[PDB]
């Protein structure tokens, strides 16, 4: 059961490179409107403990240099927005999608179109960790790049890259500059917290292979909601709530395997291992597919 | 993480193809549609179709070709091979730069998995061994490609032709030859068994002592013979001299020879992984290719 990116043409054609100063990113281009992490603004001098607010004043529309390929936008404002800085721009984008600016929870996924310098480079799909980060490609300069839906002609845009985290990961903000997670825009000291499982996407997992054939996991029990909970916080797994349940609902209904009856199998699956089997070609859980994710795939 | 090509230049060239009652995805390049044969067949012309006599009974007209909500005339059709090859009225004007490139198994590539026209989604990933490709949900994707983007030239490697009974997917190049033994006829045909891709292994390795994960390694070596002795025991393909030749670059620059590194894989399938990763990942990885992994 393969995880599959959106098509990306929609983000791609609104990709563009801003520089200020020695300073390089990815822009988004929509309207007449470039979206870009604000600490583009930023020297490394600056990056230690930098006065925003401070720095865009003495900042002038000449310093912002925007390319989309070989075409120079000229800017005609700036202003910032929580964390994103926003450069009126000359032309509208004639490639501009319907989109959205949407915020997402932690355990929804997503794709990202990773670019460097405004050129884009590759889509993957991911999913928002518990701890808010994103186990993110190996880029240097991928800063800028997005996160993002379709659905029918409209891109909804849910992330911003803004930081490489020292373990590795990815942190952001969405669209409106809000961070996700306890992360801020500066050369500090800050870490991921410790990661969790994404419980209720490992569920959507077992039941979509519970639609593709694959049943020797599923058991006789059903456990409850409270005795679940205690399993799942012993192995590293996020809390299920009664909405959780909810969401599960067109899955049980579709499978006849109530979502108790599955966290039955998935309390033995973590209790006791695979005993030598796979689930869907695959010997270890994934949690990277949301509910809504299996549904529009397998029914 | 294992990224797929952008999909915009490939997203503006898919169309849908219609004869009869059977309709699945085309691809829109200059002036012709290409798409599987097997277009012209009912489920019953299946069992045992014959292409020159299903071809030789359609007129162009036959043939319903939509790009989105605009219907392409189709002028003259063309069998090569599997491909059917229709010639339409209008010079599709969002034609990338791109090439027909047919691959070798052990290969990677992206696959713009489409319905009735429509682009659904985007993955990454490897010709099998077996000449079989692990597919997606998407009951009616047949016709959809796969391609690699390399400066803005798409080189169009492969076209989903069937469903085999396992699940995976079989299919051709853009000139219509299948990977593999299979073909466009409901036989009993099924993938045998696959194996894994050794080089790619071996270049995922090297990616993982690059980035400075090294837990892995150890003091030991093998001959070449010696490695696939026991790798064959665990379904892994043969290393060849070639591969060996291939792997040369980063053995260079990280300074671990490559039958040290076969020495690390050998006890990493004798041992597991013992709860740790080696990049990301739980598993060991066989759809980076080395030449993906410089860069």
């Amino acid at each position: 059961f393969r995880k599959m990116a959106f098509p990306s043409g929609k983000v791609e054609g609104c990709m563009v490179q801003v520089t200020c100063g020695t300073t390089t990113l990815n822009g988004l281009w929509l309207d007449d409107v470039v979206y870009c992490p604000r600490h583009v603004i930023c020297t490394s001098e600056d990056m230690l403990n930098p006065n925003y607010e401070d720095l865009l004043i003495r900042k002038s529309n000449h310093n912002f240099l925007v390319q989309a390929g070989n075409v120079q936008l000229r800017v005609i404002g700036h202003s910032m927005q929580n964390c994103v800085l926003k450069l009126k721009v000359d032309t509208a984008n004639p490639k501009t999608p319907k989109y959205k600016f949407v915020r997402i929870q932690p355990g929804q996924t997503f794709s990202v179109l990773a670019c460097y310098n405004g050129s884009p480079s590759g889509v993957y799909q991911c999913a928002m960790r518990p701890n808010f980060t994103i186990k993110g490609s190996l880029f240097n300069g991928s800063c800028g790049s997005v996160g993002f839906n379709i659905d029918y002609d409209c891109v909804s845009f849910c992330y911003m890259h803004h930081m490489e985290l020292p373990t590795g990961v990815h942190a952001g903000t969405d669209l409106e500059g809000n961070f996700y997670g306890p992360f801020v825009d500066r050369q500090t000291a800050q870490a991921a917290g410790t990661d969790t499982t994404i419980t209720v996407n490992v569920l959507a997992w077992l039941y979509a292979a519970v639609i593709n054939g694959d049943r020797w996991f599923l058991n006789r029990f059903t456990t409850t909601l409270n005795d679940f909970n205690l399993v799942a916080m012993k192995y590293n797994y996020e809390p299920l709530t009664q909405d959780h349940v909810d969401i599960l609902g067109p899955l049980s209904a579709q499978t006849g395997i109530a979502v108790l009856d599955m966290c039955a199998s998935l309390k033995e699956l973590l209790q006791n291992g695979m005993n030598g089997r796979t689930i869907l070609g695959s010997a270890l859980l994934e949690d990277e597919f949301t509910p809504f994710d299996v549904v529009r795939q397998c029914s």
